[PDB]
């Protein structure tokens, strides 16, 4: 029954300092912005702030969002959110190009070159331990 | 330069659990299984579950992932859902029927009716305090 994501919502504590890393730095595009939160939208993406001034972020753990990007656009972005001062929560390890970094509540992101199928026929070639596949 | 959402990861304390959840209960495809993970798809969502031990769960905050469904299937969805014991986490309240629940580890879910589009509508004929359109 269910088609596929409709929606991310995040939380953030601090509703300016989201919307513009969201806006300018991954240029998502702003269609709404009120009190207590925002709606911007990526490609299909349609994003979600939520503001919730005690917000900590999340604790350490893998849970993490990935945007897609083009392998020629790859090493641009990860240079200017260097450039930028954007903490990164992991370095590459698996199949296609991916930046991993952290926005400004602490979200675990993710710029990634690839998508499911190219991943699963990495994976084909050399599978993970245990790997099974459908 | 991002090109929408590539994939949603989340951590899960109790592997089995989770897949049976999205794949049985929800209707993901399952592509592939390994010791610490799974990658399951639905409609173009590519979802993996990262195997955390002792993970448990989000704390309580907005964040939260959103499917879509049509409005046809959606009385039957929630039905179907509340009948298997799931536990919700918030009763509608915004444009288009919704259905707020959480999946094994706590992670907040959400099925909806209704797009981007149709939200901006409805809240140009409704605003949220101070909210602002573009
Ligand atoms: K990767
Ligand atoms: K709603
Ligand atoms: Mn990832
Ligand atoms: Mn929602």
């Amino acid at each position: 029954m269910l088609t596929g994501l409709n929606h991310l919502t995040l939380a953030v504590a601090d509703l300016p300092a989201s919307i513009a890393f969201y806006r300018d730095l991954l240029g998502f595009r702003l269609e709404a912005r009120w009190d207590q939160g925002a709606y911007l939208e990526l490609g299909s993406l349609w994003l979600c702030l939520s503001r919730e001034p005690q917000y900590g972020g999340p604790a350490a753990d893998y849970t993490h969002y990935a945007f897609g990007i083009a392998a020629a656009d790859f090493a641009r972005f990860a240079a200017q959110l260097r450039a930028h001062g954007v903490r990164e929560w992991k370095q590459n390890r698996s199949e296609g190009d991916s930046f991993y970094f952290l926005d400004p509540d602490g979200h675990r992101l993710e710029a990634h070159v690839g998508d499911l199928r190219s991943r699963l026929a990495a994976c084909r070639q050399a599978p993970y331990a245990g790997m099974r596949f459908a």
